[PDB]
């Protein structure tokens, strides 16, 4: 279907925190695009707001290009550049399995993607695998942060925070203890309160325990995250360095070489 005169719908291939996902094409520039509609009636519109954070935070590395804004018929609609898979769907297609240099690769760029947002004076919410996207052709080495639907001016069980299962008002530490539970679950396959309540298991889980048999600096960040007060600024340097240091010791080269490159 026509939108916004340049853009033609096409079929449906998810769904965000408050709208469904649509692939697309901008007609006038022949460029594949990513569409996002919400419903003009919708009780509590949001996709104006979203649009705003996307605007705020444009300039900012892997942060998605928004191309047009409107409301076509039945729809409130965003428009936003083509971007790649998921690091969910990645994990999927790689048998939910990644080499340590993959996870650090990951880890140093999502650490800076959650700093930026924190940059502008806002918190994301919902670090979780689905929530980054990996760019495509010449931008393909890239990792993207997507959804701003949960996002804050300073979620997920799964990947939640301890103070988040605590009822605690989330801030920038909790982004990035999410970020810590991601990286684990990219390294583990699973984590021990999947498919299990949530907060209890977290709770009894001792992070040593959580990363037994993997390189410290998992522990270390996890333990960082959880030292951090409400209003502390995080020490994001040292996280990404932690990450780096190991990096050296492994002797991986920085080249965006990920295990899916390798298929
Ligand atoms: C959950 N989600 C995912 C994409 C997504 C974005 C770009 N490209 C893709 C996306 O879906 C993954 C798969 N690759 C294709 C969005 C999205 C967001 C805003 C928008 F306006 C449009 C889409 N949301």
């Amino acid at each position: 279907l026509r939108v916004g005169n340049r853009y033609r719908l096409g079929r449906k291939i998810g769904s965000g925190s408050f709208g469904d996902i649509y692939l697309g094409t901008d007609i006038a520039a022949g460029e594949e695009v990513a569409i996002k509609l919400e419903c003009v009636k919708t009780k509590h519109p949001q996709l104006h707001i979203e649009s705003k954070i996307y605007k705020m935070m444009q300039g900012g590395v892997g942060i998605p290009t928004i191309r047009w804004c409107g409301a076509e018929g039945d729809y409130n609609v965003m428009v936003m550049e083509l971007l790649g898979p998921s690091l969910e769907d990645l994990f999927n297609f790689c048998s939910r399995k990644f080499s340590l240099k993959t996870v650090l690769l990951l880890a140093d760029q999502m650490i800076s993607r959650i700093e930026y947002i924190h940059s502008k004076n806002f918190i994301h919410r919902d670090v979780k695998p689905d929530n980054f996207l990996m760019g495509l052709g010449k931008k393909g080495n890239l990792v993207y942060i997507i959804d701003f639907g949960l996002a804050k001016k300073y979620g997920t069980a799964r990947y939640a925070s301890i103070n988040t299962h605590l009822g605690i008002e989330q801030s920038r530490r909790d982004d990035l203890e999410s970020l810590g539970y991601v990286l684990m679950y990219f390294n583990l396959g699973s984590l021990p309160w999947q498919g299990l309540r949530i907060s209890e298991k977290k709770m009894s889980t001792p992070i040593e325990v959580l990363c037994k048999g993997y390189p410290s600096e998992f522990a270390t960040y996890l333990n960082f995250c959880r030292s951090l007060r409400f209003d502390d600024k995080p020490d994001y340097s040292y996280l990404r360095q932690l990450f780096r240091n190991l990096f050296h010791r492994q002797g991986f080269s920085y080249d965006y070489v990920f295990d899916w490159n390798m298929l």
